């Protein structure tokens, strides 16, 4: 209750991205990327050097041995390089042998409490019922306390939305380029 710590903070410098977990620093603070925990840097801030929006873009979250809060953050930043400059004779790039051709086939995707998707240049928040509007992108209930309509993704939508209380409280925040 000092400076709003119930949300993920973001501070990108050049092509780096440091996000502060929505809680105190935990010596064992476990972070997560695209739904994968990374037992490497358990610092309150998650700095990502050379953040390639290609694969470095997606959801991110953290947890501690005493603080468990289901919260996801859609981090989408853009940092690369204008045209080319240096040189690299090693230009092979062989992609003739591929094992997957659909981001992991279509066996499963997502269906938890709340979830956000971007289709037809549009983004919406889906929850098992009425969606709690925390702050930031406060679009509009698509049908009636179930889906949100922020509009397009090029508008740099950024906010959070928790589900209703019933079987499991869920919260998700979005961050499109700062």
């Amino acid at each position: 209750d000092d400076a709003e710590n119930i949300e993920y903070k973001v501070s990108i410098s050049g092509t780096s991205v440091e996000l502060t977990c929505p809680l105190d620093s935990d010596e064992n603070l476990k972070w997560e990327k695209n739904g994968q925990e990374l037992p490497q840097k358990h610092d309150k801030h998650l700095v990502l050097q050379d953040f390639s929006e290609v694969e470095d873009s997606g959801y991110y979250v953290c947890y501690t041995p005493a603080s468990n809060k289901n919260t996801y953050l859609y981090l989408k930043a853009r940092v690369g390089s204008a045209d080319d400059a240096k040189k690299d004779a090693a230009k092979k790039d062989d992609a003739k042998k591929d094992d997957a051709k659909k981001d992991g086939s279509q066996t499963n995707k997502a269906k938890r409490a709340l979830e956000v998707l971007e289709a037809e240049d549009k983004v919406i928040l889906k929850c098992n019922s009425s969606i709690t509007l925390l702050q930031g992108t406060a679009g509009q209930e698509v049908s009636d306390n179930k889906t949100l309509n922020l509009g397009k993704r090029i508008e740099d939508p950024r906010g959070m939305y928790q589900c209703g209380e019933n079987a499991k409280s869920f919260t998700l925040q979005v961050y499109y380029r700062m």
